[PDB]
């Protein structure tokens, strides 16, 4: 509880957020492609209080030796600060209030005059301190099922504990430099991989990520292999059933689904629409994707709830839902005093469905490592927006769509730091203290970071440098919004709701089987993750288990103990990369060549 | 002696030289890039022998067994049949002296109307008979040289006898299955990769092979590295200053020499006549090529000849050299009999010059494994076709081509297989048998083949399925030709004489100083290979000598004998794929994906 909060920690930590923060933030308003950058905070904090120690050391100041367990803190407080920046909507949604977005939408129904709003610190600060430390709460009663009760691994939390476990060790084991040589030889390769991969990839859909392994027709249907060692690591330490649902979630969807779906392109909904919008072939794929992950997602909160309700009959858990009822009546009051266009029970709404919408994206992340939290925002943004007409609107769906998106993505990206410490044997009460210390500066220097960057330059122009496209797209999706559930495709609810109850049918049938039978039943929410993102990413996973499977085979007792070691200097060799390769962008270095692949033409 | 020549092994090397004429003959004839099949040959030779003995053992046939010995025999028998289809110049020069050729050739001085000569049964077989038995004798005083004395190695010739060693190994060693297993990790890791890279070269420098590792800039001065195993593998067991002298000689021609050279494309040649013709920037890079090579092969020929004189002067190898003079007075009393373009000491300047000018392609190909024999008959060619006028000279350059590439590259080509020998144990006197008879049956199926695709088909349109180029490409060197040496570009001749003299100087160099100095000079004709192709295959020899020189550092029991085992597996590995890629291209079956590479276009 002690020993792991220091002063040097806490400076350190507000470093590594702010440059983490102006990084993101700048990625965020120029392309929104904002990177995951949790691993290489870890390195930074690593660095920074080593160079502290031994520069001290050197004018012979001596110091608190630094240790693995405040090298957790300092990450996981680094990181809760610079998480806000792009979890608060700051390049998506609160730029889609302002008048520029407003006036670049145009004139449609439920694009009222009276929606937009100015940036500003005031109102900013005030409304992230309200909702962020929502999401901080219910972690408490979720840290306890998650991480050592279902035995979730998280493969970045994973990593990143190996990685900061292999920093802070000094005793010469038998298996420790065989483990820390093995970590070494593949975290430099990967690395090096990394690096040379940026190079080629110069151009739109071209490079060693496009590569069409399996044909170029099957690449546009995203069934190639991309040389992602961070899909590949991640696949090698989860286990076989996930990664084989991945595919198979894959199959059904891009392989079957889609391009039945897609046969009906003037029937079913109109051809005029472009893709990616809510009308057209992604109403589908956003609704199948929530009601497959939601199906499962339902029964085993409802199982939590049905064993603790059951055990309580029989005879701090309370404590943090206390706070979080606390914290959920704050925001009722406050958020729509700041936007008049949202109703108070908006809210309430929004903060019950949050620890049930919370739950789903944390033990998925805890399965395949992919965090669906933005994709819950733009489900919600849908749904409020079509709660409310013409009038008010707009502003509602984006403003009750930070809000869902805000305590959804925060607990499933903080939920790898209770696995990292629970691998390094960190105290989950100081946890808790970096969780609120790190999203207090959060809620403070975020503000500020973008509004230095929002009034020294011209942010959402069309055709300028710091374009924010997401502000607009956002935007368009309240505007699409405003009109109720009409609006999406032919049959979109009917298969939606089929695959809710078809979820839910094998979250029934994999715990109603003996353990001899439900070992072989795919994982309804493992499947959902390749409903959205191609199918390139179920096929390194698989590679990942194809790798740990011949290896066991060839020598079991040596995959044992290197398989865990392997897998994250390959995750953490190609997230080290990200943050070089970020200051790239920042400086505006593009890459000199671009690998482009054509049907011999 | 016997026991290696078999009645079965007969019909095994016809069978196999047959069918590689008939898929040399229709690649020459349709695109003229002919690939090495020699790796194939030695596993097709392995798989029918050992098929037919267990065929006769299921039917109850007892046999002799098929050892290492007959499969060095049968392999170099079937080499010698389908070398010819290339070596004679049927798809470059041999068809050059058709009246298609003529015709596409057009009116110019030196392409008087009698310059053509029509393809027949009759005068082929004769004109082969005559002159392909002169280079099989020379080998016979250089198989002692270059072989065991100067220890040379031929690393095709190495790599195919481990192949054919670890064939015929049946008593378990402890090192034994070390080295097999080995190899037949990286022979199917090379194989699959060469497999893999096939369906994305699918486009004019497009693919694996036109990679551009070090920019864009660096891959159009031909600096990039080409994911070729072969190189690599064959640098493996090159000594370094062999790899080292490889590259120094491409930073030199193509880093410095050739963009100098290139900055008076006005005043030194004239700019309108294109590139890789004789007139502008070609007549450098083949004359300084083979002034680099001469000058180095005249001093080693000059020195045995020296030692020789000498050690007989203080007293079978006159054997082979009077049998050489029988065939070669028998040439010039028939040649211009078929010719009478060609006069009879044209012939005579031919046979002199070819055991000298032989020396020194088998030279360098038991350095870098590079034959270039096909490059001393262009530089022969335009030089015989300054020898005669106007009249009868391109009918003399491209007769006396031939003459010079023959025996300079069948020299060179069939001390592979001496070395093979050498490394299996087989007995010199068998091998010059399979020698003669596989040349024999070579002279007779080859211009068999020829015709029967020459009646059938139609060869030599430049609009059309069968299209030669080489044959036009070859006729204007000998247009070109006539006209004497005032058509080379300005000052190629002084530049070519001063790297002639360069060369000696550092042979003179390297046999005159303490050997503990003698070992860093570079080899000059190992530095003349890079002047005409590319500085890739120098990079990717140095990438081999540095996985060699990382391996040994790191443990130098198990380089030892790995290495070799796992640079002939690299290029058995490359060298098995062509034989299944020559049949793609048989039943025209192109790739079907072009990996280009763009300037962030
Ligand atoms: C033993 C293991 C390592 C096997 C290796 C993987 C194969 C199963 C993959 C690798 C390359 C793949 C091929 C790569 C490219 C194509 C081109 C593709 O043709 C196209 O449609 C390209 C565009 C066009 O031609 O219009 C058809 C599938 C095919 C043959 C793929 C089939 C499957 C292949 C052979
Ligand atoms: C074992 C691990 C490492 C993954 C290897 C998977 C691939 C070898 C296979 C398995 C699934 C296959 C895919 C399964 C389904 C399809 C759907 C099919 O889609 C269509 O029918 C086209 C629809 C249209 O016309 O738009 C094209 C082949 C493809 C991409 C297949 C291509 C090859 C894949 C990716
Ligand atoms: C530790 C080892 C493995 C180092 C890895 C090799 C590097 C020395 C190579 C690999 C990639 C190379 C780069 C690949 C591409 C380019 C693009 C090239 O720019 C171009 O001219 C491309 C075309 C254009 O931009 O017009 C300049 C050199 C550079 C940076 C190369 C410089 C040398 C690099 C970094
Ligand atoms: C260590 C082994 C594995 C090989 C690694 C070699 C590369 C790292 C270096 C060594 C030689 C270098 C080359 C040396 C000379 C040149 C000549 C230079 O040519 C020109 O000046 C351009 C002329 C024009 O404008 O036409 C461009 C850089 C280049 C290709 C360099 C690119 C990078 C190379 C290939
Ligand atoms: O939100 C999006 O769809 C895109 C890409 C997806 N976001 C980028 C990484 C995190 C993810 C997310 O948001 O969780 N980001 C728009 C700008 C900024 O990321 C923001 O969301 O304000
Ligand atoms: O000769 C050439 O320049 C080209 C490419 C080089 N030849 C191909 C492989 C062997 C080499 C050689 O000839 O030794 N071949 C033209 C047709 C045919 O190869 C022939 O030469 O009759
Ligand atoms: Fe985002
Ligand atoms: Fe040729």
């Amino acid at each position: 509880w002690q020993d792991e909060l220091t002063v040097r920690g806490l400076v350190a930590a507000l470093l590594i957020g702010f440059i983490y923060t102006v990084i993101v933030m700048k990625i965020a308003l120029t392309t929104g492609l904002v990177p995951t950058l949790n691993v290489s905070a870890a390195l930074l904090s690593f660095l920074a209080l080593r160079g502290w120690t031994r520069l001290l050391e050197r004018f012979g100041v001596v110091s608190r030796p630094f240790t693995r367990q405040e090298n957790t803190i300092v990450q996981t407080c680094g990181v809760a600060c610079y998480t806000i920046a792009f979890a608060g909507g700051f390049g998506s949604t609160l730029l889609g209030l302002n008048k520029k977005t407003y006036e670049l939408a145009g004139d449609s129904p439920g694009n009222v005059p009276g929606s937009w709003k100015e940036p500003g610190i005031g109102w900013m600060t005030g409304f992230l301190l309200a909702c962020s430390f929502g999401g901080l709460l219910t972690l408490i009663p979720l840290r306890q099922v998650l991480v050592v009760d279902y035995k979730l691994v998280y493969p970045s939390g994973t990593a990143t504990a190996i990685l900061i476990n292999g920093f802070h060790t000094d005793q010469g084991d038998k298996n420790s430099r065989k483990q820390i040589r093995g970590f070494l030889k593949y975290f430099g390769g990967s690395f090096l991989w990394s690096f040379f991969q940026w190079f080629y990839t110069g151009g739109d859909a071209c490079g060693f990520v496009q590569f069409p392994t399996f044909g170029l027709k099957a690449w546009k249907q995203t069934f190639y292999f991309d040389f992602s060692m961070t899909y590949v690591g991640a696949g090698m330490i989860c286990p076989h059933i996930v990664n084989i649902s991945t595919l198979l979630g894959a199959i059904i969807s891009w392989g079957i689904m889609w391009p039945l779906i897609s046969k009906n392109k003037g029937d079913w909904y109109p051809a005029k629409v472009p893709e990616s919008s809510m009308k057209s072939l992604y109403g589908y794929k956003a609704f199948i994707c929530i009601a497959l992950i939601m199906g499962d997602g339902m029964y085993h909160f409802i199982k939590i709830v049905g064993i603790t309700a059951m055990s309580m009959y029989r005879q701090p858990s309370w404590m943090a839902y206390a706070g979080y009822a606390l914290f959920s009546v704050l925001a009722v009051v406050t958020i729509p005093v700041m936007f008049k266009q949202v109703k108070w029970y908006y809210v309430v709404i929004a903060y019950v469905v949050a620890p049930m919408l919370g739950f789903a994206n944390s033990y998925g992340t805890g399965l395949t490592d992919i965090n669906m939290g933005y994709n819950y925002g733009k489900i919600a943004l849908f749904v409020f927006a079509g709660w409310a007409g013409k009038e008010n609107g707009v502003i509602a769906g984006l403003v009750a769509g930070t809000l869902v998106k805000q305590l959804v993505l925060i607990s499933a990206d903080l939920m790898q730091d209770f696995k990292t410490s629970y691998l390094t044997q960190t105290s989950p009460k100081s946890m808790m203290i970096a969780q609120v210390v790190g999203t207090a500066m959060g809620c403070i220097v975020s503000p500020l970071t973008f509004m230095l960057f929002y009034k020294a330059f011209d942010i959402g122009n069309p055709d300028g440098t710091w374009k924010a496209p997401y502000a607009l797209i956002y935007r368009n999706m309240a505007i699409l919004g405003v009109e109720g559930f009409s609006v999406l495709p032919k049959y979109c609810i009917v298969i939606s709701g089929g695959f809710f109850a078809f979820a839910a049918i094998l979250s029934i049938t994999r715990d109603v089987m003996p353990h001899k039978y439900a070992k072989y039943v795919p994982l309804p929410m493992a499947m959902a993750v390749p409903f959205l993102v191609g199918g390139s990413f179920a096929i390194d996973m698989c590679l990942g288990s194809l790798i740990v499977f011949a290896w066991t085979k060839i020598n079991k007792k040596e995959a044992g103990f290197m398989v865990p070691a392997v897998a994250s200097a390959l995750i953490c060799g190609d997230g080290i990369w990200t943050f070089p390769a970020s200051i790239l962008a920042l400086a505006k270095i593009k890459p000199p060549i671009c690998m482009k692949f054509l049907p011999a033409a």
